[PDB]
């Protein structure tokens, strides 16, 4: 398939890119295949910036490990919310753009980004 690090670029990463944005970027990156995924969070910033995140301001992670990082800046990105209507194959999204830090749990060697945790 694909590696952890590769995952968090196809979920997360649009250093590329409306209102119908996330009904076809959740479709185009797979994020709908097998069910309409709850959330996702896309970040608009080059891949340098965000790998970059990696040794920034290190914070505990959701589920307790302590291998997550928040951006020191800013970052423009993209909510995706599913909607109520929203019905597999037919996934429905509510698409928000904000301008927040972001919060991304690091491993390997190279040390890169691997899971969104969050966005404050």
């Amino acid at each position: 398939k694909e590696t952890a690090a590769a995952k968090f670029e196809r979920q997360h990463m649009d250093s590329s890119t409306s209102s119908n944005y996330c009904n076809q970027m959740m479709k185009s990156r797979n994020l709908t295949k097998d069910r309409c995924k709850p959330v996702n969070t896309f970040v608009h910033e080059s891949l340098a910036d965000v790998q970059a995140v990696c040794s920034q301001k290190n914070v505990a992670c959701k589920n307790g490990q302590t291998n997550c990082y928040q951006s020191y800046s800013t970052m423009s990105i993209t909510d995706c919310r599913e909607t109520g209507s929203s019905k597999y194959p037919n996934c429905a999204y509510k698409t928000t753009q904000a301008n927040k830090h972001i919060i991304v749990a690091c491993e390997g060697n190279p040390y890169v980004p691997v899971h969104f945790d969050a966005s404050v």
